[PDB]
Parts: C-alpha cells; structure tokens; sequence
C-alpha cells in the first residue's frame, strides 16, 4: 500500500496539479489573485475500521503522521472534544514548503510539488498591494525592526535557503487564506501560528465558509482531515480548547481594532458556527461552546485520489483475507 | 522525479487491468483447455526516448529497461540483428520465479502477474484436466535430447508453492501457456556460440486450429533463468517483425519449434505459416556475396487502449516531468 494518497494514481495526480494554475484568476486592478473554483474542494480520509486490526493498522502506518497525531493529541489540542468527529494528520513532505503541501493536500489530495501555491503566495507579496497585510502584521507584531517586512516577502520565494525552501510564518498563512478565499484553522501547542486565519480582504459572501484545518508542530504543517463515516459525532472543529479548567478561544490572527471588537460576529460570517453541548469539569454541568462545521468530502470523480487509494486497499484486503 | 518502475504510474488502473483478467477466462465443460476470450489479443508498444536529453533518457531507461539482458542478447547477435526490422526493447520484470508469467502479462497488458492469474491458470490446467497429449509431446521432446514421476514434478513446479518465491518454469509450461492464451510465444534466449538455451524458440498453440488463434506472437527474452518481454519500439520504414532463424557464423539456424509430433515436424514450415504471419526478409550473407532471404514473423501494432495502458500514462508523466526542463 503506497505511502501517499496521490500515489494510487500518479497520472491523475499530475492532472490535478495541472488544473491548479489555470484556476487562478489575476484581476490586475489591485485585487489579490485568487482561485475561481478549486478552493471549494475538501478531502476526507476513509475508515480503517470495518477492516481487520492488523490491516486497519497497515493503512494507518502508510498514510498518517502518527508522530504529530500523538503529540497534538497528548497536549489536548487535537481531538480533545468527545462530541466531534476525529481528525487525522496526513504525512506531509518536510522540505520547507509544508504549509503549502498540507493546504494543497487538504483540498486536492496532492502536495504542492509544482509550487503552484508557493509561487502564488510569492507573486502576491512581490507584486500585488500589500499595504494592508503589512499594517495588520505590524499591529500584531507590536502586541508583544523594519527590514523585517522585506525579508518576510523573500521568505515566500522559491529560493534555496537548512531545508530546500524557506519556512513560512503566520503572515504567510493569512495571505494564503485570502488567495484561497477560505479560512484556515491551525491546531498547534500554541493556539505562535496556532489559531484562525480569516480571508478578511474579501466579503464573507465571496468566501467558502468551511475551513481548511492544519496541524502544526516543530516547524511542520500537516492537514487534519476528517475520517469518513464516523458519525454519530458532530462534523465540526471546536473554536475553543480546555485550558486550566476553562474554555479559551482560539487566537484570531491579524485583526484590526474594529474587527477585534466584533470578533464573534466575524467568525460567524466567515465560518458556519454552531453552539454545541460538551461535558463540564463538574460532572453535573454541561457547557455550550462554539464550533465550526467542517465540509463533507466533495473531490469529484476525475480528481479524487483517495477513492483510487481506497480501491487499491479493497483489492489487497481481499487478497489478504 | 519520474517513477522508478512502470507500474508506479497508475496503480489504480493496474488493479483494474488485473481484475479484468480472471473474468476474461472461459472454462469449457467439454474438457477443452480454459483460455482467454478477448484479452489475449492485446499488445503493448514502448515509446520513443529519442526526443529527450541523455541525463533524462538515462532515468527513463534505468526505470523501464532491462539493459543487462538487452545488452547480452544484442551482443550475441540474437536480438536486433536485422537492419530491416524495428527494434525490440527488454522491459524490467520481477525476478521471483514467476517471471515467465510476469513477462507474458506485461507484453500483452503492461502489468505483471502479481495476482497470479496466469500462474494459477497454468497450474489449474496441469492439475485438473487430462494432459495426455501434452505429456506425449513432452516425452518425444525429452527423448530428442520414470515418466510418471517427472511429469508430476512438472505439474508441481507450476503451483504457487514456495520452493525464490516460486518455482522457475520450463519449456513445457511455456507450451501449456501459449495454448491457454491461443497465441504463439517466441523466446529469444542466451545461448553459447555453436563454435564452442533450449528454452529459446517457438511455442505454437497446437491444441487449437490456427484460425481460432491470434496470429501475432508474444516475444520474450530469456537469460540467467529470467524472462522479460521484448516489446516493439514505436517508430517506419523499418518493419515490425521478429526473425525465426538466428545467424550461426556463415549460415543460419532455425529457431527451435518445441513439442511437435513427428508429422508436424515434417511440415514445420507449413505449420509456422498457419499460426504466424511469416514474411521473408533479405539479409547480408556471411558466406556468399550478396544476400539471403530468411523467415520472420510479423509483430502486432500497439492496440492496448489508454484505458488499460500503463505505458501511455507513464509517457504522459514523462511529458510533464520533462517540460519542467
Ligand atoms: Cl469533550
Ligand atoms: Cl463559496
Ligand atoms: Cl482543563
Ligand atoms: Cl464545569
Ligand atoms: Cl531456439
């Protein structure tokens, strides 16, 4: 069983990566270039239950970053809430482009090996209007000096730095979510790239309202995808975590002062927020907390890798019974 | 960058192809050998590497081509010796004791016999039908250079039992297989210079009338107990054909035609012309001045549709990776 969803059908993978550049629109009147359609796709991982455990495991060893899954779960950041669906970390290349590999995988089930997303980011930074991105970043930086913005720009390039590409940071995630017109939520031990990145350069009416969910640990991003057909739990990611006996909101990055004053209203415009009951620290109490709905799997026939990988799996499982 | 082995190019499609094979097998109730209904008619061709640059060619060749067998067979003047004819190229094949089947399966379908469909069909024939005529023909051939004991061992060798991962197959197993496929198999084998390899030669599906058989051969190479498919290279004006004789110094030596009865051998040329499309090609003489006509069989055009062609998916991957400079 191949070690990556893409590998079940390398031909189709190339076809997927080939569609991506053509789906990018470049308005050329100041507005940021963005995806026309492909940002609306979501991958889900197939179950490995309803299989033997010896076999359930084999699949899990090939596709899943178990090191990062265990770390994030042991710190109570990933899959802490018993009411919601389990998320699973998919293996991602650690070459310095993992932000883009994880994001590309979450939507399209391929990594960014043609550097389409990485180049799109660099393009926007080196070309488009970045006045407001810079203001937001100064404002966030001062909440704790200026060749810094210029080097943040150079970091997004494809230049060799010691990994093969420069590592990316919070502002790059924020720019990326505006290129995708889709929120990105990062689950990490510091939840400082952990937290919620909203496409605030766009009206929420022009954005996809289900997030991309990534995990982050040790300078490495992975996608955290939903596992298919494991109801009855809620298909959402909580927008808070337990922290020292209370619920603490995930950080929302790069807000202006007026945005911050209406943080909850913004989350509710850019995500599908639902208020769900979870168990209290007092076993006699329940609390309502906010969560954002996750998308159902929708990668079409032609560009759905995971159904190809799953078909391989079913074939070898029959042989392995 | 590029995959290192053909099958990596579309594993889902390989599975689809493999899954089709057992359902194409027809099993008669009247004692007739089980055989393929439709899939035996398929033939792969390899794509050209000429349009690319040496560092790139090197990677496509290391990935796909068995260059050791290709060089062994060419250096003996057994493979690619006629200037009249299109080049054949040896594809890498898994060396697990099932390579007769992997090579045969690749020649037709671009996949190896990794579900053991061909290997099982061979064993099932040997194990579950009357094999009296196969046994007779094998006896005559054995004597031309305890019968019950030895026949049982050859049936046993055909099984999927570990002895490699499987028992190596030999000539009678190729003859059985060509009758399951209703398609001749021609083996081009390593062989000591005569001045100083019995698996080499021509296997005809003599349990069928020629009109019920496909009349383009499967072409395999053999060396160091390993089979590979020798697939035609896309190119003519050169013509698609495989010579049915070898040079032997200043003369020619017919490829061996295996397992014939006595009257069949007396009419061997007639028989070859029934089961193959035998043409004559002029070659330079290594004794007399000029030139001599030798027999060759025509080889099939590529007909393995894209839908079931790893090599086509492979080539498109090469195109993509190439344009990246
Ligand atoms: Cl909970
Ligand atoms: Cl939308
Ligand atoms: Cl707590
Ligand atoms: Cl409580
Ligand atoms: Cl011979």
């Amino acid at each position: 069983l191949p070690q990556a969803l893409y590998l079940s059908n390398m031909r189709k993978a190339v076809k997927i990566r080939e569609r991506t550049p053509e789906d990018i629109f470049k308005p050329t009147n100041g507005i940021i270039h963005h995806f026309k359609t492909m940002h609306r796709y979501t991958l889900e991982m197939f179950r490995t239950c309803q299989f033997c455990p010896q076999f359930r495991e084999i699949i899990h060893k090939a596709l899943i970053d178990r090191n990062i899954q265990a770390t994030l779960e042991s710190q109570k950041k990933l899959n802490w809430c018993r009411e919601v669906r389990k998320l699973v970390a998919l293996k991602t290349n650690g070459d310095g482009n993992c932000l883009m590999h994880a994001t590309s995988q979450y939507m399209w089930s391929v990594q960014d090996t043609d550097l389409v997303l990485r180049k799109a980011l660099f393009s926007t930074l080196k070309e488009t209007d970045t006045r407001n991105f810079k203001f937001r970043w100064q404002l966030e930086s001062l909440k704790s000096w200026n060749d810094e913005w210029d080097n943040l720009i150079k970091m997004a390039s494809t230049d060799t730095p010691g990994l093969q590409y420069n590592s990316l940071e919070e502002i790059h995630i924020f720019v990326l979510c505006n290129i995708l017109r889709r929120p990105i939520i990062v689950i990490s031990d510091k939840m400082k790239v952990g937290g919620i990145y909203l496409p605030l350069h766009w009206p929420a009416q022009e954005c996809y309202r289900y997030p991309i969910v990534l995990g982050y640990d040790s300078h490495h991003f992975v996608p955290l995808v939903t596992l298919k057909d494991s109801g009855p739990e809620i298909r959402a990611v909580p927008l808070v975590n337990r922290d020292r006996g209370r619920f603490e909101d995930l950080k929302v990055h790069f807000l202006t002062d007026p945005e911050n004053e209406m943080k909850e209203k913004l989350l509710k415009e850019y995500l599908m927020v639902i208020e769900i009951p979870v168990q209290g620290w007092d076993h006699g109490t329940t609390h309502l907390i906010n969560a954002a709905k996750l998308d159902e799997a929708n990668l079409p026939k032609e560009i759905n890798l995971v159904d190809d990988y799953f078909e391989l799996v079913q074939h070898e499982y029959k042989k392995w019974q």
